[PDB]
């Protein structure tokens, strides 16, 4: 209940805009937790949003790496009309439904702006939760095309122009030769431009 309420509400703030409706049970064994009243918490390498979760919970020398499990409820996107091989996903086609995230199958589509210009791999029927692995989504950032890139570290931001390597879709991994001749990736967002995480 402390542990708990301190896990419901660190997901909760994680899991702001994707669920209004976030809660976390510590699942690991109470004994192995480390000593500290209120640990800070650091995800698992995007392993994971909600389900059954891993977090890394520190104080200051001590690591533990506990078992929690999520239980989010929020927004994804519902096949809404029946679609065809290549059809493109619209908004006749789909549509916003809310339900339980942690209940949905994996790589589930929760932002409409992740299916700008997406296709079907498959024929879908109506109310089937729109997969990543379902779909083909067209191409944000082209090899060649100048993008801007931006950086966001602890206590700075980095603002940067650089050359797109490869071709990527929306939140899949974009490698970038920055004008000093230097090679970063990151991920591209809706805007077509590339975050980096530190």
């Amino acid at each position: 209940q402390d542990i708990n309420a301190q896990l419901t509400t660190w997901f909760s703030q994680r899991l702001a805009g994707f669920s209004d409706e976030v809660v976390v049970t510590l699942r690991s064994s109470p004994n192995l937790l480390p000593s500290c009243e209120q640990p800070a918490f650091s995800m698992t390498g995007s392993a994971k949003l909600w389900g059954n979760v891993n977090v890394v919970a520190r104080c200051a020398n001590e690591k533990r790496y506990l078992q929690v499990n999520v239980q989010a409820t929020g927004n994804y996107v519902a096949v809404a009309a029946p679609i065809a091989r290549g059809g493109k996903l619209t908004p006749a086609n789909v549509t916003l439904k809310r339900g339980r995230l942690d209940q949905l199958p994996p790589r589930t589509v929760l932002d409409i702006r992740q299916i700008q210009d997406a296709v079907s791999l498959r024929d879908l029927a109506p109310g089937q939760p729109v997969q990543l692995t379902m779909i083909r989504q067209a191409w944000r950032v082209k090899a060649g095309q100048r993008v801007q890139v931006i950086a966001n570290g602890e206590g700075f931001s980095v603002n940067a122009e650089g050359q797109a390597m490869n071709n990527a879709a929306v939140a899949q991994n974009a490698r970038v030769r920055m004008t000093s001749g230097q090679i970063v990736s990151g991920t591209v967002d809706s805007d077509g431009n590339i975050l980096i995480n530190l």
